Formats: structure tokens, C-alpha cells, sequence
């Protein structure tokens, strides 16, 4: 066996087939090579008949490992052989393992790839490494799909009703699939993931230049690939996470970064990566900001309201849109009335053209004075104000529709036939915003604005386009915020609309959230719920009481989105944020959130610390448990310790009046 | 045009394409044949090079349409023709149009298909029929989805984080696809589907010897026809729903019965298809399963209570496991301190084996004596009380695990592979119940059972299997229940456990829950909340508040399902079914839902009547909303009128509780 070593760790490289295990020296525990199949990897390629196939490379004609450097090995797999026996002749993988010198750290690349006659897909390298062992290791592996969730390494005590979904999903397909970087669907927002038990943790950073996918496999012992056989797997439960390097597609570096935390979990992963984040320059606090523009300040303890009208899907919707005379009135109420004292007001529908035509103010609505004086109501509360804007969309029912502001691919085919929000080409969005939001600004004499769609994903076509339409937004010094964002927008925006979790989406029977993006972010980026789940509504996310509690716990802000006919039924869970969320979300607006922990068994109890002193515990199921000293925390109860050293505690409560 | 008429109904046959528009002559709304290609059928089959393709048989080169008797047309379809223009030579489709001398009922069937040397796989037919064109018919299509649904066909106002989703649904492929007949996943429990508008409705029932497959498409203009070819639909939003004829499976008679109902809704096409279950045998009334087993009457006002100790998934579960003692004090508090007059005790967890091997009773949670305490107290309450039962699984942990009682298919491969709770053959199923059950009847003195797994769906494979064990079950005359259900096995059981709504599900975005199963079958078969989704738990259906409210606009059951260390968490919501389910859950057991509506625009708003004299209406949304007349209903409240004259009102609080 090759071995690279250091001070930290010692890297053992099998010879024969390419496989490699790290021992983390100061623990004693060894990360594993592929536990089922010892594969240093599976490459999935067409075969002479042309069929694709997915092969063990280290099933390979020929195998080449040797030590090119003092830390450095460099590895060759030559001919594959497919299950038939023939062999995939001219193949060959290339990849290398560096050690760093000094740290705890292993760079894993692919280094070049020949396909001779055949045709190469997919790469799992390195295949089902890292792995922990179902109902051995107790730990999880750590994915940042959007907020972020962990995935525990065993079965653990929770409702009855979660445990038997959970369970059956660690057995079918639900635990096994692949997610995609920097979307605002399924996928992951920042380029890490990692595995840890309760000796140490591994997480592995993307190269800035690659996009893999990331394969998940959660406590599945690997019976999806024998059901098409017809026979039982032979493997173990476990947790893997895979590098997909898409060979087919891929032209930037494909490296990926591992590191080594000896009694780490997600905290320490999230700030590792961190500072991987302020080197890739993604990291602009809000302390910064603030300097450049003291109206950020009006954000900490804001509740962010949408007032929506059915606009940009509607113009002017019989039952769904609001006059600019009502648009006042509900400002002034959620003020006089219900004594919020921050607010970020978000009219959906000002317009009586569709998006990406931001304009004319609609006179049916009542025209330009009418909103110009909820405008100026609002910046007399101190309130922060934007009407819905979106430079993205060409809509079939608009007048204007053309496929003339549409991208069209290699072969000329129309591009987003089937995504209507994200239709126009981003090289032309900034010719669209130019149109009238100087205009608008000028005229209702803006503080703020929120731009939709454009800044929800980070995809490489189109991002020239989109980081000029950012920097033409930024330059007017708004507060300004975006639909989700990602970490590459955090320089030019206030706040994101999201970051939080989808309500259906792959692994969450079989996952807890965890503020994975904030752990890293919260200094640079408020983040406020969508406005498709927000705190108003019961989903699969919960319903208000956890979502408030939640929203404590990491650190993002309240989103009341509704219809205006809603209104009425909206005050108590306003006057509950106000009198709960808000003093907390002031308090801990421009701090880091330093730590998060699961406090329970069933991972209900959760406490968070923020730099500002402030510490939140609370507890999102339904029975009150018992912490360390014995306190005790209610079902969907708090018990929050403020800089100043106060204790608030208290939870909520559902009853039934009868008349 | 070849024209069938009789006093209800005109259809018109084009000689040219085979389509057909369908006049009913009471309202004089038209039926028009497929708005957007006038295709009769889409028929998918392989071309001469073998690559599948769907083409629009109405493309033909030959096509015959002859009035072959007094309400018989005849239609053949002779060589359809592919999108480079060869022909599909020796292909050829007979089909048939039968109207009823009388009523309002056209039948259509494929009576003969003919491949020649392609291979035939779908055929939708007819296609694209019975549509409405979105928002100008306002009206719904109607789908038995479990419990049921409806998807308007028109958009209205609704919460705004809904209204995005929803309309955003009608432009993608959330709102196309295809469902399957009497499964437990995302499938259809009654085999009729419909479409209405404010004048008429019609609606299809399929032959009972076939399972085609329900084609639906809400309110999309086709984009996804067109995505591949990357350009813009040119076809009108509409919503239909189609039979997809499985040519390469069916062997049964492929004819599907379409009724039209003047001015009617789904609740009239539940009545029509209640008609059909009569005839089919499958409905067995709840006041003749009383007669033969006076114990049925325990049902009514119980709430079924599932303590989750961690089986049938594990053994003893250390965190999860309750013992028999903690089993009996559960039942002492329910009844002693929270004032539970009825329930149905299901204790998950009395076995030291794994499923399918239902003994001995655990001595490690206590052994049988101590077992009989628990049930012994249960029943000098009048409860009623299950343990869990399976003889379906065969699970991977299990000591015992073997395939012998595994099925084969005809390559000698193990079926199931990926469904571990449903591995066993049927044709044993019967063998491993006779092992034990009438041991633990008689040792306990057992009034009644549950049975997880077998009854949850309604497949050919194994069902005779399925039927020997349900009547085996049934010849011991105890209350008893099972999982799931399908309308076949109504006649072996007094109560059904689910029969509601998945979490995530196609269509949710796109519909409103409609008691649809209830509608037909409430007289038949008592139904209860899911253990997976029951009502203490807040998911994609909602929280206590909504669930409770739409049991009782539904007719069924409460169902707390709880691991045991939640119990405490579980007071305050089995204190409220208490005194709001249960007694209208009591009173409207037996009786038919006569009539279901919605009664605001946003379809929150929603009153059901009952047979028993019992009228529930409540609103399902946050915000108060005004009736006829002038009444309010409160956000999450009820308005509800008894049987003795009494008026229930209130509604459910959240409040928050600062210390
Ligand atoms: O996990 C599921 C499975 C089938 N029925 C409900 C639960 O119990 C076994
Ligand atoms: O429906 C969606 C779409 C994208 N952003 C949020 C909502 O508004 C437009
Ligand atoms: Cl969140
Ligand atoms: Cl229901
Ligand atoms: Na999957
Ligand atoms: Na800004
Ligand atoms: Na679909
Ligand atoms: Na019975």
C-alpha cells in the first residue's frame, strides 16, 4: 500500500484497486473505502452496443498507483471491463491525492479523462466513501440543500408517524438519489457536504470552478440496485454522500476539497467553510452594508409583509387586487392598530402592464398619487417599502409576449418553454429594469426595492447577464432584497426572500432542518421565510407556531404573505411575532449565529447562540422535555436569554372556544 | 356526420376523424371532442424502427364510421401514420359508441386492436374529451384521489403563497400526468372520474373487469408537448381527463360508461357511481354490520388511538417501547382524567417476534398476564382494543428473515424486493394468521382487530390470497379495521384506518379535498385519520385545527397516533376531539353524507349534511367569512346543527404564553 501522512493524518492507498482510507490520527477513527463494493470509483459510460453501463473502475484492466510527489499520489485506471467481460479498450481515469503539508486536509482531483470510441457520463469519485455505519456511528451526514438539513446515521426516538416514514424511507428509494448545486428547487446552496460521527467529521469543498451533483445514499443498504435482479442486497446500512463529476459536461477543475475536524459536527463544518466563503469573496457583512446605507436599519425586527394583489400572474384580478387606497389602509393598520414598529411592506401589484413591464403605475388601481401616498405613510412609520418587480418573466397571457426576448440553445430550440418566471434572456434584464425603476425610484422616492427570480439560482449561462443586472440594482444604494438568493449574490442584496426549505422535497422523512447557510452567512445575508410557505400558512414546514420558533432558532426573519381579503385573519399571528419573534430578530440581526445544537433525542429541543450575547432554546414538538439541570422546555415552548441578561420564557398554546 | 340521439342526449360522430361532441339536450351544454389536434385517440406504439412513438389516430389513412345498429356507432381506425409520414401498415383500432335507448348514459369501448409487426403499448381514448375551457367554464374536474378531490377550472382568489403555487402549477408538468386504479399511494379508490361545469356534468365509470390508467390535465395548454421541440404551445388551457388503455396489459373489456347529469357536481356523480357499488357488491352497510356484531356500536364517538411503541419496525425499541403497565396507565388516563367515553385502542408493540409471526406476547414488556390487565381495563371501559397484526412483511432485521414466503416470477425472481411491509404471498397469508390469532382472541377475550398492510390496495396478483385471510378475519364476527382499504374489502370490515389524503401527492397544489369516497361509502365503512398523518401531527394537511374541521365535513374518525414519551403533549388535543369530533362523529356515524358544498370563493368555506339531521359547516382558513344570509363563520371555526336542535359554534385559538 502507497501512504501519504502527516502530523494529522495517513493516508492508506491500495495498489490493486485505487481504494484509500484516512485515519484521523489524534481519534484513531478510519474513514472507509466503498464498504460494499470496494470501488474506487463507478463510472457510468456506453458500451459497444452503445447501452450505458456503470462500471467499478478498479475492476480495470490495468491500474496505475504511484507516489508522483512527497504528498502527492497520482492514480490511473486503464480499460475498464463492463459486466459482459469486454472491455472498454482506449478508457482510462486519471485522478491524484494531495495531502496538505500541514493540515488536516486531502485534495481529491480528476485529473483528465480519455474516452477513446465510447461515450463517459458520470463519475462517483471517490464511490461510497466516507461512510458511516447505520445504528453504529451516531452521527449524520451534513447536506446544505437550501437552508440546510442533517441526515442521523441510526433510528432514534420520535412521533410515531414520523418514525414509520422515516424508517420505511432508510429501506425504499426515498434515501437515494442526487441533488444539483445553486438552485432554488431541490438542491444544495453552498459546495460542501460531509459525514460525522461522535469521534470526527469530514467535509469535502467543491473546487469554485466544478459542478458536480452530490449522490446521497441515507442508512439504504444498496437494495435499489438489486431490484431489477430480483434478489436481496448483501450490504450494509449506511450513509454516503458521492461526488457526481458529470464527465459528459464538466470544463471547469474537478477537485474537491476534503477536511478533517476531529470532534467536529455541522457548526464546525459551517465554519470551515466560512472562511472558504470570505476567500471565494461571496462574505460582505451587514455591518458594511449598513455603513454604506444607514436604512438598512430598518430591517433588524422588521416583519416582511406581501400584500398580494394576484399580480405579476394577473393584472388588476377581480377578489385578488388591491386599490392604492386599501394598500394605505393596511399599512396604517398594521401600524396603528397592531403596533409593529418595523416593517418591510411588499405590494404585489402596482403596474397594468405584466412583468418584465414594470409600468405604468396602474390608474385603475388608482394611479400614481394614490400609491405614491401609501408610499409616503409608510416612510413616515420608518417603514421600508418596494412594489413587486421582475425583469425574468414572458407570460402567455400578456399582450406583449414574444419569444424575441427568449434564449434559444445549440440546436436553436427556445430555452425555458416550460419555466414561464424565467423566460427572458438575463443579457437583456438590465435593458428592461432601465426602462422605469429610476423613474419609480424618482418619483415614490423609494428607500428600498425587491427584485424577483433573476437571483434565485447561480447556473453559469446567463450569469454575465444577471451580475450586470445586479450591479445596476446596487448601484442605487436601496436596502434591497431578492426571491432565495444564493451565496454569490450576498455582495449586491440586503435580504433574501427564503433560503428556507421547500415543502416537498427529496430526504425530508428523513432529515432535520439545520441552519446550515446561516451557521455560515447570517452576518452577511437576512434571510425572511418565502412567500409561498410563510409563517401564516400550515404546511409541511409547520404551522405558526413552529415556524416562529424556528425562525429564532436560526436566525431569519417573519414573512406574512397574503391575500388582502386575509387581512383580518392575519392580526393574531402579526401581534404574536411582534410581541415574540421581533425583539429577538432585532437583538440578533447583525450577529453570527455561533452555534446550533439538537438538545434532545428526537432533535424537537434546539438551542442557538448568536455573538450578540443572545442564546434561543426552544422546543418544536409537542411535549415539554427536560434539558441539561433538569430545565424543563414546554411543547412548542421557548426559553430565550437576552444580551441584557432577561429571561423570556413562555410557548403556545391551541384551544377550542365553544359558544 | 353520423348523429345517435335520444331524449337526453345528441352525439355527434365526424366521419372524417372519428371525434365526437356530445350535446345534453336538458341544459344544452355541448361536449366538444379534443379542442386541441381533433384527435379521437392517441395511440402509442412502436415504429418500423422500433423507436415508441404516439400518434393521433384520427391520422389514419383509412377511417369507417357506420351507424351498425338503432344506438350503435362503429368506428375503425385503419393504418395511423407517424410524424415522418410511413405508414403503420396491418395496425388497426375498432371501436365503439353506445348510447342508451333511454337515459343519458353513452358507452364507449375499444372492442379490437390489431398490431401487426409493431407492438401496441397506450391508447387514449377517448381522447381529450368532456373538457372545460379554463376560466370560461367554471367547474372542476373530479377525482377519486383517495379520499377525492376536485381541480377548478377557473382561477380564483385564495392565499397568495397558495396562489402562486397553484396557478404557477397549471404552467408546468405538476398539473399532466397519469394515475392508477385501487392502490394506497397516489391512485385513484373508486374507479369513475368527471367533469363539470355551471350547466351540466358528465362523468365516466370503467368496466369493472379493466384498469386503465386516468390521464389528467389541469388547466395546461399542452407546453409540455411541445418542451422538447423547444417552442411555445399554440393550444388553449383546458382541463380533462382521459382512460389510458393499457393495449400491451388489459385483458379485460375496455369500455368505459360516461353519464350526464344536468346541473350536476361531483356530489352527483358520487351518487350515480353509489348506484354502481350496489350492483358490484362492494357496499355492506354499517347498520347490517351492527346487526350481525352489536360491539360496532362501541365505534361511534371513539377515537382511535395508536401508541406507537416502535413495532412492527423494531423489537423492544429502547425510547419507543412501551410496556404493558405503561399501557394500561395510558388507558386508565384517557378515560379516568381525560374523560374519553369511546375509544379504539391499537397498541403498536405485544409481540417478542417480527411480523409475520404475530407471538408470543412479549414477556420483556411484561408477559401475557400483565398484557390482559391492559385489555381487561380497556374493556370495563367499553373500548374497544387491537394489538398490531401483519402477516404481509418480511423484514431485513428480522432473525427469522427468509424468502421462502416470498413470491417468484416467471424468471424465478423475488417480487417485492423493494416493499418489505408486503413481501409475503398472499396464498400464505391466511396459514400465518391461523398460527396465533385465535390464541390471542380467546387468552384476551378479543372484541375486535386491526390488520395492517394486505387490504391497502385492490391488485390481481394475490388477491385470492387476500380474500381467504379477510374472510377468515371476518368469520370471527369482531369489530374490526385495517389499513388503508379499498372499496373491495368493505365487506369484511367495519373501519378503515386512512382512506384520507397522502402528504405529498400530484395534484395537491391544484385541488380542494372533496369527500368523495365518503359520499358513496359513509353508510358502508367507517373511516379514521391516517397513523402516518394523524391529527396531532402538522404536515402538508394541516395542523389539529384544519383536521379536526375536515373530519367532520368528511364523516370521519379522530386518530391520535403517538409515540409513548409524547403522551402528555397529546392532553390538550384529546381533550378537544372530545368535545367537537367525537359527539358529530357519534351522531353521523351510521348515517349517509347526503351532500357536500363549498361555500366561499377561496373553497375554505364548506358545509356537509347528513342523514342523521346533522349539518357541519366550517371554515378551513384563517380569515372570517360570511354565508347566505349573512352568518359568519369564523376563521377555523364550525358552525354545526344537531340532530337535537342544539346550535355548536366557536372556533379554534392560538395564543402565545409570555411568562
Ligand atoms: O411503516 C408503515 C408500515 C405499513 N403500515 C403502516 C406502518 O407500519 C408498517
Ligand atoms: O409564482 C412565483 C413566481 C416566482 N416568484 C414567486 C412567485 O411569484 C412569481
Ligand atoms: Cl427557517
Ligand atoms: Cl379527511
Ligand atoms: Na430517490
Ligand atoms: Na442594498
Ligand atoms: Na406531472
Ligand atoms: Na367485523
Amino acid at each position: 500500500p502507497i501512504v501519504l501522512e502527516n502530523g494529522k493524518l495517513n493516508i492508506n492507498i491500495d495498489s490493486k484497486t485505487g481504494c484509500f482510507s484516512v485515519t484521523e490520527k489524534t481519534s484513531g477513527h478510519v474513514w472507509k473505502s466503498d464498504p460494499w463494493e470496494n470501488a474506487a470509483g463507478l463510472l457510468t459510460l456506453t458500451d459497444s452496443k452503445g447501452k450505458k453501463q456503470t462500471v467499478n473502475i478498479s475492476k480495470s484492466k490495468k491500474i496505475e498507483v504511484s507516489k508522483t510527489a512527497k504528498n502527492t499520489v497520482s492514480l490511473k485506471f486503464i480499460d475498464p471491463v463492463f459486466e459482459d467481460g469486454s472491455v472498454a479498450k482506449g478508457v482510462s481515469i486519471a485522478t491524484e491525492l494531495r495531502l496538505d503539508p500541514n493540515n488536516a486536509q486531502l485534495d481529491v482531483e480528476v485529473t483528465e479523462h480519455r474516452s477513446g470510441n465510447f461515450t463517459l457520463y458520470d463519475l462517483r469519485y471517490p464511490a461510497r466513501a466516507f461512510s458511516l455505519k447505520t445504528d453504529e456511528d451516531k452521527g449524520a451526514a451534513v447536506i446544505p440543500q437550501k437552508q440546510g438539513v442533517i441526515c442521523p446515521s441510526y433510528i432514534f426516538p420520535m412521533n410515531g408517524g414520523r418514525f414509520c416514514k422515516w424508517d420505511d424511507a432508510t429501506y425504499n428509494n426515498k434515501s437515494q438519489g442526487s441533488l444539483e448545486l445553486f438552485n432554488n428547487g431541490t438542491g444544495l446552496t453552498m459546495p460542501w457536504w460531509g459525514t460525522y460521527n461522535e469521534k470526527s467529521a469530514v467535509m469535502g469543498i467543491v473546487d469554485v470552478s466544478a459542478r458536480p451533483h452530490m449522490q446521497y445514499n441515507i442508512n439504504n443498504n444498496g437494495q435499489y440496485l438489486f431490484n431489477a435482479k430480483g434478489v436481496m442486497s448483501p450490504y450494509q446500512r449506511i450513509v454516503f454522500l458521492d461526488p457526481i463529476w458529470k464527465l459528459d459536461q464538466e470544463k471547469g477543475k474537478m477537485r474537491i476539497s476534503y477536511h478533517f475536524i476531529p470532534g467536529g459536527d455541522y457548526v464546525d463544518m459551517a465554519k470551515v467553510y466560512q472562511k472558504e466563503a470570505k476567500a471565494r469573496g461571496h462574505f460582505v457583512s451587514l455591518q458594511e452594508k449598513l455603513k454604506r446605507n444607514p436604512n438598512v436599519n430598518k430591517l433588524p425586527g422588521a416583519i416582511y409583509f406581501g400584500i398580494y394583489g394576484g399580480y405579476p400572474h394577473y393584472v388588476n384580478m377581480p377578489g385578488m387586487a388591491f386599490t392604492f387606497d386599501e394598500l394605505k389602509n393596511i399599512i396604517k393598520t398594521i401600524h396603528d392598530d397592531l403596533r409593529v414598529d418595523k416593517a418591510f411592506v411588499h405590494a404585489w401589484g402596482t403596474f397594468s402592464n405584466f412583468v418584465p413591464h414594470n409600468y405604468p403605475i396602474s390608474e385603475a388601481l388608482g394611479g400614481p398619487e394614490k400609491l405614491k401616498a401609501a408610499v409616503d405613510l409608510a416612510k413616515s412609520y420608518g417603514y421600508l417599502y418596494s412594489s413587486y418587480h421582475a425583469y425574468s418573466p414572458m407570460l402567455e397571457n400578456d399582450p406583449n409576449f414574444t419569444t424575441d426576448l427568449m434564449q434559444r440553445d445549440a440546436e436553436g430550440k427556445l430555452m425555458n418553454t416550460g419555466s414561464r418566471w424565467a423566460r427572458v434572456d438575463p443579457k437583456f434584464q438590465k435593458g428592461l429594469a432601465q426602462k422605469n425603476i429610476e423613474k419609480e425610484i424618482s418619483y415614490l422616492g423609494l428607500e428600498a426595492d425587491i427584485t424577483d427570480i433573476t437571483f434565485a439560482a447561480y447556473r453559469e449561462n446567463g450569469k454575465e447577464g444577471r451580475i450586470e443586472l445586479a450591479k445596476y440594482i446596487d448601484s442605487f444604494n436601496l436596502v434591497n432584497g431578492t426571491e432565495h438568493g444564493q451565496e454569490q449574490w450576498i455582495p449586491y442584496f440586503d435580504m433574501f426572500e427564503g433560503m428556507t426549505y421547500l415543502e416537498d422535497r427529496p430526504l425530508s422523512v428523513i432529515s432535520h432542518p439545520a441552519p446550515l447557510f446561516n451557521l455560515v452567512y447570517h452576518e452577511a445575508i437576512a434571510n425572511f421565510g418565502k412567500i409561498q410557505d410563510p409563517d401564516n400558512e400550515v404546511t409541511a414546514n409547520g404551522d405558526f407556531r413552529i415556524k416562529a420558533l424556528r425562525s429564532m432558532l436560526f436566525g431569519r426573519g417573519t414573512t406574512i404573505f397574503f391575500a388582502p381579503y386575509e387581512f383580518e385573519g392575519m392580526r393574531p399571528m402579526i401581534e404574536m411575532a411582534r410581541d415574540l419573534v421581533s425583539p429577538v430578530h432585532k437583538e440578533t440581526f447583525y450577529s453570527e449565529l455561533k452555534s446550533h445544537e439538537y438538545l434532545s433525542a428526537d432533535y424537537k429541543v434546539q438551542r442557538s447562540r448568536f455573538s450578540s450575547g443572545t442564546e434561543v432554546i426552544a422546543n418544536l414538538g409537542p411535549v415539554a422535555q427536560k434539558i441539561e439541570g433538569g430545565i424543563s422546555i414546554p411543547g412548542y415552548g421557548y426559553r430565550i436569554q437576552m444580551k441584557d441578561g432577561s429571561l423570556k420564557t413562555g410557548h403556545f398554546q391551541v384551544s377550542l372556544h365553544m359558544d
